[PDB]
């Protein structure tokens, strides 16, 4: 079903995350963590305190697809277990966010061609720099396009809200 998913997405904020390689998204899916440059770290920390759910929607550059989406469970923090990201300097990155995956399945851009993002000049939602915010209605419909991930139980997610 999709009802618990819709509950998690109610009044959420959504951000497009662009990774330059699959290895970083795989690390994020295995460890439940993400890290971004300071300019985006500041925006995500502001958003985390402002909204019931902040959703990161991931796309590997040149993959033609999204690779899933996750909900922030923390603000960024330093001093944790060092993550071996593939950098295309490690000191340039900000803190580490903890995330709970909502969907680990892929969605091809061809399936989202009808969704435009008002916060990026109404360009197709696939288009956007790393960190681009996706307006509520677009973001909700984008997440609902993904194939359901029957491996995930949103009961745990709902209780952190």
């Amino acid at each position: 079903g999709t009802s618990k998913l819709k509950y998690v997405l109610q009044d959420a904020r959504f951000f497009l995350i662009k990774s330059n390689n699959h290895e970083n998204v795989s690390l994020a899916k295995a460890k439940g963590v993400w890290s971004t440059l300071p300019v985006n770290e500041k925006k995500l920390n502001l958003a985390f305190r402002s909204a019931r759910s902040v959703i990161l929607i991931f796309s590997v550059r040149e993959s033609g697809k999204f690779q899933g989406f996750a909900r922030l469970s923390s603000e960024s923090h330093h001093g944790g277990s060092p993550i071996h990201w593939v950098l295309p300097s490690a000191k340039m990155l900000g803190g580490v966010f903890k995330i709970d995956w909502i969907c680990r399945r892929e969605l091809p851009f061809t399936k989202s061609a009808h969704l435009t993002n008002p916060w990026n000049e109404h360009k197709p939602v696939k288009i956007g720099r790393d960190g681009q915010e996706i307006e509520l209605e677009c973001g909700t419909q984008l997440c609902l396009l993904f194939p359901p991930d029957e491996s995930i139980d949103l009961y745990q997610v709902i209780h952190k809200m």
